[PDB]
């Protein structure tokens, strides 16, 4: 402990105490990710700049068990502040249709304070049933996936970025209940009750607590089956999650014609509705080291045509862990992710153009039609200490938006992560 390669803390075990309040039942984190990008070439507007975007969280774990007697209970308290810029606003992006995915993970839902995560939770019968009850995103229990890469496609639950506005990962937290059967040490089964609440989003809420603005509820069901394939572990998610809040068709009005010639308010559904599929696989161990080799990975997403701008997403990636022997702890990744929009979505636009007779691309006025963005980033992540990671990045990107008329645009990013 201090400042020192092997500790997990930069600060140290603080004298001791530290691992004393850990003993009692207190974990408390605080950690820090940066995110640089700049762009290098192409994208909407080529002049070379560079944004910055960063978070802190700030975290409390409870051994309610040792501190309160009940048993296998914990309770666990985060906030969070984000700050900065994203590069795939301010230079990517065409300005009247946004990339849909991001070169900086960290940035976005406010760059303001939040309650991220409190909730409360037991385990009954040996593990076997698990309640969770409190404040947290979906994407903490569902269609989990990590965030070592810089671009959104590679990070975090991806429903949570393609039907990200009823949906809402870390850091944005709701009212939520989630209940979960290990049936099996290498198999659960999950379902849960999330608030649905837009008004989350909005600055100044970070911290709500109340529940007005409610729109109904969403409630995501999963299966995550963790085998062992040739000694090696695996992880593999299918879901479905239900959202229980009136949406928006993308192209019917109120009567069934096609809105953009009418100008009437779309056609509400009592709902929307999804798929998902998260497997995660080690496929080789490196001279027989468990902790190095190849890992691969892959992510499909499927949304309801109705009303989801997002049609369909894939994602396919790897990463290798210590392919060297004198650097064993640090990892290369690549990843390619297709995200496909609805093809009523670019209908109603090619609609929209048609009738306001603007037909050129270059005129303010018009509206690009949207088809389908992927994602690329290689990177490397050098293992400075066991309380840094500093990860270099390159991003690349085609059809921005979905559109095609938008240069591809290559991104140099630089991932920073670390706790203190
Ligand atoms: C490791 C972290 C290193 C920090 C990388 C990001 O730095 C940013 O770079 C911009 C510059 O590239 C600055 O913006 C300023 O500088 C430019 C000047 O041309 C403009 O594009 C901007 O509008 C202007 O706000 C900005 O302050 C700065 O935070
Ligand atoms: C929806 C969620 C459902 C919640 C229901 C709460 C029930 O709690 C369980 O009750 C068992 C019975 O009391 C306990 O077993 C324990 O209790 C017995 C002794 O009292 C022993 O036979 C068992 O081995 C021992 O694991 C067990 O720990 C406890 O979690
Ligand atoms: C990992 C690395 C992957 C590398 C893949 C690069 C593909 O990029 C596309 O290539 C086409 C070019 O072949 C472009 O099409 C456009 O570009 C040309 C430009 O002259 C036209 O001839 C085409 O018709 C037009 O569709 C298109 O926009 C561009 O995104
Ligand atoms: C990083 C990983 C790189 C991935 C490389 C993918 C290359 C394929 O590019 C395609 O080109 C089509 C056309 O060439 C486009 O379709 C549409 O684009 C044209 C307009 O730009 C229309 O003419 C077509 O009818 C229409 O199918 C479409 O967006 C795009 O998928
Ligand atoms: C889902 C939260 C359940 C927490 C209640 C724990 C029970 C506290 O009293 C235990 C008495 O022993
Ligand atoms: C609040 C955001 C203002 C920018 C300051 C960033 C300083 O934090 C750097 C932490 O790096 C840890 C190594
Ligand atoms: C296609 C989704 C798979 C359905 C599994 C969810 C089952 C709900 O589990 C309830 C736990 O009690
Ligand atoms: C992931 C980072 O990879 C970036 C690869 O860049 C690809 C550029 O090559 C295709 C564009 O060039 C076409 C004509 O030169
Ligand atoms: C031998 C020392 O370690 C080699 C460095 O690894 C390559 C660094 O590449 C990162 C890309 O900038
Ligand atoms: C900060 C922007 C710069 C872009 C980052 C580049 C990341 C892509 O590099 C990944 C491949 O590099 C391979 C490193 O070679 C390994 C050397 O280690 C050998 C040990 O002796
Ligand atoms: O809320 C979900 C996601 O929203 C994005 O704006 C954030 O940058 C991500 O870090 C986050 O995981």
């Amino acid at each position: 402990e201090a400042f020192s390669s092997e500790s997990k803390w930069m600060t140290g075990d603080w004298g001791g105490t530290r691992t004393e309040l850990l003993d009692k039942g207190y974990d408390f984190t605080l950690d820090y990710v940066g995110e640089v990008a700049g762009n290098l070439h192409g994208g909407y507007n080529d002049d070379k700049t560079a944004r910055y975007s960063d978070q802190f969280a700030l975290g409390a774990h409870l051994d309610l068990q040792k501190i309160l007697g009940w048993h296998d209970a914990e309770f666990k308290l985060a906030i969070t502040e984000r700050s900065g810029r994203n590069l795939s606003n301010d230079r990517i992006s065409d300005p009247r249709a946004g990339q849909f995915s991001s070169v900086q993970e960290v940035w976005g839902r406010g760059q303001t304070w939040r309650l991220t995560q409190m909730w409360i939770k037991q385990k009954y019968f040996d593990g076997a049933l698990d309640v969770k009850f409190g404040r947290f995103g979906e994407g903490e229990d569902f269609n989990s996936f990590p965030c070592d890469f810089q671009n959104l496609a590679f990070c975090g639950s991806q429903v949570g970025n393609w039907v990200g506005g009823i949906w809402y990962n870390w850091p944005v937290s709701q009212w939520a209940l989630r209940v979960k059967y290990n049936i099996t040490p290498a198999f659960f089964v999950q379902v849960g009750a999330f608030e649905q609440n837009p008004s989350n989003l909005e600055t100044g809420n970070g911290f709500k607590l109340s529940g007005s603005g409610t729109k109904g509820a969403i409630m995501p069901m999963e299966a995550v089956w963790s085998p062992k394939v040739n000694g090696l572990p695996g992880e593999y998610r299918l879901g479905y999650y239900y959202s229980t809040a009136k949406a928006d068709d993308v192209y019917d009005d109120v009567n069934g014609n096609p809105q953009a010639l009418t100008g009437e308010a779309f056609k509400s559904h009592s709902s929307k509705h999804g798929w998902w599929v998260v497997a995660q696989q080690q496929v080789t161990a490196h001279g027989g080291d468990v902790n190095r080799g190849l890992s691969l990975f892959a992510n499909f997403t499927v949304h309801d045509k109705a009303t989801n701008v997002v049609d369909n997403y894939q994602q396919v990636g790897l990463v290798y862990k210590g392919a060297f022997d004198a650097r064993p702890k640090d990892d290369i990744g690549f990843g390619v992710a297709r995200i496909h929009v609805n093809d009523d979505v670019k209908k109603r636009a090619e609609l929209l153009n048609a009738q306001s007779g603007i037909n050129d691309y270059d005129n303010p006025g018009f509206v690009p039609l949207q088809r389908t963005e992927y994602n690329a980033e290689l990177y490397y992540g050098f293992h400075v200490t066991n309380w840094l990671t500093v990860r270099p990045n390159l991003q690349y990107i085609k059809s921005p938006g979905g559109v095609d008329e938008v240069d591809n645009a290559l991104v140099a990013g630089l991932k920073i992560q670390s706790s203190f």
